DNA sequence: GGGTCGGTGCCTTA
C-alpha cells in the first residue's frame, strides 16, 4: 500500500510548502510514520527536520501534538506553518485563559491539526485525561535529546513522556532530534516508550566547518586577539558562568567591538532584543552560557568560539553546528586549559554516584580526549557519534598544523627537578618563577636562591614551559593537588626522569 | 596573569 501513502505526502510537500521532490530518507520516514511504526530522527545535516512529521501529521486524520522546549521555539514553528495555511496551534503561559480555551475548543473540534506544548503542561494528569476525548493521529517529540539532556534533573516532565506513549498505545511517536550519540538514542527510546522504532542517522560531517583548538595561556588575551582578526563577521562566544560572560562583554565593548552578554539571568525581553539585534546582523558578537542554543535562525554565523570546554562532544557539537549554517567557511574555536576539564570533574563528583554519574563522567572523559587528541578533530567528532571514518578531513587544526614533537628529556628532567625543590608545597604560578628565576620576596624570604634550579631555565619563554608541566600533569608525572592549594605533588612515574633512564618526547603548544 | 567558575525552562487557577 506504500505507494499510496507517500503520494498523498508528496501532494502536501507541494501544496502546502512548495517543494519538488524529498530528499533520500525523507520519504522512508514518512513512510515509516504513515504505517503506524515509532520513528527516532536523529539529523546533524539535511535541514528536512520539521518536515518529517509536519508532512505525516497533514495526511493523517486527526491531531498532532508536537513537544517542545522552548516558548520561543513553538512560536516561530506555528508561525511558520501559519504562514504556509496550515492550522497550527500552541499552548503556554503567556496566553491568556480565553486564548487557550480557544485552542482547546480547536483541539477538540478538530480545526486544530497540530498543537504545540511543552511537557510541564502536557504531563498535568488532568490535561492528559481530556486527551483522551480528542482524536490524536501522532506524538512528535522535537529536539528529543531533551529527554535525556534535561529528563534526569533539570526537566523531570522530559522523562514522563512515556507514561504519555503508554496510555496512547495505537498512536505512532517520532522522536527528532540534531545531535545525539549511541547513549542519548537509547535513553530517547527508553524514556519515550518507543516500540522497535525506526532508527535514521544522516551523517555529522560540516564539511564547511572548521574545528580549531588552541591552548589557553593569557586567555583574555588571546580571546582579544582572535576577534580582532575576524574583521567584524558574526559570531558567538561560550563561556561557562553568567559572571564571565558579563565580564567579557565588557572587555570587548571597551574595544568598540559590537557585542552583547546573553544569558538566563536577563529578563526575557531582553533577551529576545539580543537575539534579534544579532539575527538581523544589528549585532556582531553575543556573549553567551548555554541560553542561547535552540532556535537561533541565522545562517551566517561565521565563527563560534569556546572559550570554557564544554561537558561534553553533543553540547559541543551542538554549539559549534550553529556556524556556518549558510554553507560557506566557517571556524569553531576552543581555548582549551586542562584546569578547567579538572573543575568540570569536581562539579561531577559533587553529585550522586551512580550509573547516571558514570555516563556523564565518561561523556566528560570523552570530551577531553577530542581536546587532547594528537589526530584530526573531525575523525575523532565523526567515529564518536558511531559514523565509522579513516581519512583525515584536511580541514581541522591537526590537519592544517600537524604536531610537532621535541626531546623533553632535558626541560622535563629541568621541571620535575625544580618542583621536589620546593618539596610538594608550590602551585604552578609559583613554580614557573623559579625555572626562570625571577627577582621576587618568597625566593628570598624562604630562601630559594640557594638552589641552582633557579635561574636555569629562562633560555625560553614562560608559554614553554609551563606548557611542559601540563603534558607532564597529563602524562602522570605530576599532579595537581588542589585539596592543598593547587600544589604541584610528584607521583611515583616520576622517578626514571629524573635519572635520565626514559626517553620522552614532547609536543609543542597549540599558538596562534 | 587574573573565574575566586555553573548552567540550561516549563509551570503557578488552594
Ligand atoms: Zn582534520
Amino acid at each position: 500500500e506504500v505507494y499510496s501513502q507517500e503520494t498523498l505526502a508528496k501532494q502536501v510537500l507541494q501544496e502546502t510548502f512548495g517543494y519538488q521532490q524529498f530528499r533520500p530518507g525523507q520519504a522512508t520516514i514518512i513512510d515509516a510514520v504513515l504505517e503506524g511504526r515509532d520513528c527516532l530522527v536523529v539529523m546533524p545535516t539535511g535541514g528536512g527536520k520539521s518536515l518529517c512529521y509536519q508532512i505525516p501529521a497533514l495526511v493523517k486524520t486527526g491531531l498532532t501534538i508536537v513537544v517542545s522546549p522552548l516558548i520561543s521555539l513553538m512560536k516561530d514553528q506555528v508561525d511558520q506553518l501559519l504562514a504556509n495555511g496550515v492550522a497550527a496551534a500552541c499552548l503556554n503561559s503567556t496566553q491568556s485563559r480565553e486564548e487557550q480555551q480557544a485552542v482547546l475548543a480547536g483541539c477538540r473540534t478538530g480545526q486544530v491539526r497540530l498543537l504545540y506544548i511543552a511537557p510541564e503542561r502536557l504531563m498535568m494528569d488532568n490535561f492528559i485525561d481530556t486527551l483522551g476525548y480528542w482524536d490524536l493521529a501522532m506524538v512528535a517529540v522535537d529536539e528529543a535529546h531533551c529527554i535525556s539532556q534535561w529528563g534526569h534533573d533539570f526537566r523531570p516532565e522530559y522523562a514522563a513522556l512515556g507514561q504519555l506513549r503508554a496510555r496512547f498505545p495505537a498512536v505512532p511517536f517520532m522522536a527528532l532530534t540534531a545531535t545525539a550519540d549511541d547513549t542519548t538514542r537509547r535513553d530517547i527510546v527508553r524514556l519515550l516508550g518507543l516500540d522497535d522504532p525506526l532508527i535514521e542517522i544522516s551523517s555529522f560531517d560540516r564539511p564547511n566547518i572548521r574545528y580549531m583548538l588552541m591552548e589557553k595561556f593569557k586567555p583574555l588575551d588571546q580571546l582579544m586577539r582572535y576577534v580582532q582578526e575576524q574583521r567584524g563577521k558574526s559570531g558567538i562566544i561560550y563561556c561557562n558562568s553568567r559572571a564571565k560572560v558579563e565580564d567579557t562583554a565588557a572587555r570587548l565593548q571597551s574595544r568598540g567591538i559590537s557585542a552583547a552578554a546573553y544569558h538566563a539571568g536577563l529578563e526575557h525581553e531582553v533577551r529576545a532584543s539580543v537575539q534579534e539585534k544579532f539575527q538581523r546582523d544589528d549585532l556582531q558578537i553575543v556573549v553567551a552560557t548555554v541560553a542561547f542554543g535552540m532556535g537561533i535562525n541565522k545562517p551566517n554565523v561565521r565563527f563560534v568560539v569556546h572559550f570554557d570546554i564544554p561537558r561534553n562532544i553533543e553540547s559541543y557539537y551542538q554549539e559549534t553546528g550553529r556556524a556556518g549554517r549558510d554553507g560557506l567557511p566557517a571556524e569553531a574555536m576552543l581555548f582549551y586549559d586542562p584546569a578547567d576539564m579538572a573543575w568540570l570533574r569536581r562539579c561531577l563528583e559533587e553529585k550522586a554516584p551512580g550509573p547516571l554519574q558514570d555516563i556523564e563522567r565518561h561523556k566528560l572523559n570523552a570530551m577531553g580526549a577530542f581536546a587532547e587528541a594528537q589526530t584530526c578533530r573531525r575523525l575523532v567528532l565523526l567515529n564518536y557519534f558511531g559514523e565509522g571514518r579513516q581519512a583525515p578531513c584536511g580541514n581541522c587544526d591537526i590537519c592544517l598544523d600537524p604536531p610537532r614533537r621535541y626531546d623533553g628529556l632535558v626541560d622535563a628532567q629541568k621541571a620535575l627537578s625544580a618542583i621536589a625543590r620546593v618539596e610538594q608545597r608550590f602551585g604552578m604560578g609559583y613554580v614557573v618563577e623559579v625555572l626562570r628565576g625571577a627577582n621576587n620576596q618568597r625566593i628570598r624570604e624562604l630562601g630559594h636562591d640557594k638552589l641552582k634550579v633557579y635561574g636555569i631555565g629562562r633560555d625560553q619563554s614562560q608559554e614553554h614551559w609551563v606548557s611542559v608541566i601540563r603534558q607532564l600533569i597529563h602524562l602522570g608525572v605530576v599532579t595537581q593537588n588542589i585539596a592543598q592549594h593547587s600544589a604541584l605533588q610528584l607521583t611515583e612515574a616520576a622517578r626514571p626522569f629524573l635519572r635520565g633512564e626514559a626517553p620522552l618526547m614532547l609536543a609543542v603548544p597549540r599558538v596562534a
